[PDB]
């Protein structure tokens, strides 16, 4: 019964009714994926799933990868990444209020996955949602001088700013954790732009949260002001979130968000209050790498 | 009944018998302090003290200052800093295995105290002790080219390497803690050498743990190799601890160590094993600042 209702023209997003991951056909999945690659966000409606069913759904779209730090993992389905501030039997499950910064998922890793799935569990009614920027479209809207300046350049991405302290880190000297992070997840180099392997779009692959430097073709660093100007032009420095590149995606119970993790950067919008909020995440590799240079 | 038995000649240290902090006279305290300033380490023998009595003893020597991070504090006497890996009723008291790096206490703070007191509580029999270097004597033993090179220079000291993660830091992004530490305890500048206000000695006031840069009189940084050469010449890079500047101080139950926190740097020697070890610390300001430029 799957019906895809794409937003008109250039507007981002699509709504998907009648989707049952257990009965959807191969053609259903291919159509769904194609909507993800061209409309960037697919909101599956009326999803009422167990953790095992959410994983099964992600497995229809590609190969799931479990987040590399175990404290994020759901206790029954290790492939599920949990953002939660609601204890269960008094125990912290997952990590509170993940993602409160512009990023693409796994951008700081050598081999980022193409598709992110979010299944919200507990949703505040007030100021909850996810901000998105389409960095393909943000590239196209760059001034021509900036496009020329970044041609041929490379960016370095690192988790070093937003790596979250883990329970066993208590009482350790902070430099030991800083060095461990650099050792286990060293900064990764990507071309500043790449060609989206599904659509052919040019994507400006940077985020304020993870992108820490930009450099010329030899790997010689450039003034970080160049990075700051790219963040500013693309809307990532606008603390009011009114910039034209920014799309605010809300969601209601039963929604399941699936989105293009090559093209989009995003940032969790949370309440300014201690209100319960829980989301489950599955992240999958599709039929191609992030770009064909991987 | 206090009797001070100073080690002969130039050898470091003294033993103190018959000391009762509650009955010792003003002349006893003045003699004890003078031994601390000239012999650098005073081991008080046969001390059998409650936490309140240990604080009272420190108060005979000067004005106690409580460590600025509360997780180190003894639960009854906030002025007592606790190094402990032995839980009490299951609860972590103090901080495990503090000081496993060369430093002077509070060297990273604007106004370091002159006297450190250690009252060991649980002592492993095997490889336990405290390494010390007399940085006055280490200065005098520097080659003449090095003495000239550091003349007029300044060093910056920071807790940024060995600040210990606190329980409430769990799940925070690490950059937020890094920035908090820089904000609350910014790096402090001291002259590279100063005149010991009690003895007139020239002290080379650096430690591998806290000293992060050296700079000329204008505050222009110098090559950090200059700092590395000072650490190397003074014995702080010798991982075998056999260098001639190094003194290993052991202790037995009832010992109470009191030492010159202007002249000495030190480093905890712990077992290579998970063996119980507990020490209490009181730190006091005496009649003068660290040096007369404070
Ligand atoms: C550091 C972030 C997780 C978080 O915000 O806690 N990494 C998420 C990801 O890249 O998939
Ligand atoms: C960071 C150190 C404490 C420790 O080793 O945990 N400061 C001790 C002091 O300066 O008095
Ligand atoms: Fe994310
Ligand atoms: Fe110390």
């Amino acid at each position: 019964r799957m019906q895809i209702d794409e937003q008109p023209g250039n507007a981002i997003g699509a709504a998907v009714e009648g989707f049952d991951h257990a009965t959807a056909s191969d053609a259903d999945i291919d159509a769904l994926k194609s909507t993800i690659y061209t409309k960037k966000i697919a909101v599956l409606k009326g999803q009422d799933l167990s953790p095992q069913q959410f994983l099964a759904l992600g497995k229809r779209l590609g190969r799931p990868e479990a987040y590399y730090e175990p404290m994020y993992q759901h206790p029954e389905v290790t492939e599920i990444f949990v953002s939660s501030n609601v204890p269960e039997n008094g125990k912290q499950i997952g990590v509170p209020k993940t993602g409160k910064f512009w990023h693409a998922d796994y951008q700081f890793m050598p081999d980022p996955f193409g598709i992110t799935l979010i299944y919200p569990q507990v949703i505040p009614e007030k100021n909850r949602g996810t901000y998105f920027i389409d960095m393909g479209r943000a590239y196209d809207r760059l001034p021509e001088d900036l496009k020329k300046e970044i041609s041929g350049t490379y960016c370095r991405h690192s988790v070093r700013k937003y790596f979250k302290i883990r329970p066993h880190d208590v009482y350790r000297p902070i430099s030991e954790i800083i060095e461990e992070v650099e050792r286990k997840t060293p900064a990764v180099v990507q071309p500043t732009t790449f060609t989206h392997p599904m659509t052919g779009e040019t994507v400006l692959y940077i985020s304020e949260g993870f992108t820490v430097g930009i450099e010329d073709q030899d790997g010689k660093p450039l003034d970080e002001e160049l990075l700051k100007r790219l963040f500013d032009a693309t809307g990532q420095l606008d603390e009011s979130f009114e910039h034209d590149n920014i799309h605010l995606q809300s969601f209601e119970q039963g929604d399941l968000l699936v989105w293009d993790n090559r093209s989009l950067i995003h940032r969790a919008r949370h309440t300014t209050t201690p209100e319960p909020t829980v989301s489950y995440r599955v992240t999958v590799h599709d039929e191609r790498k992030l770009h064909d240079g991987i």
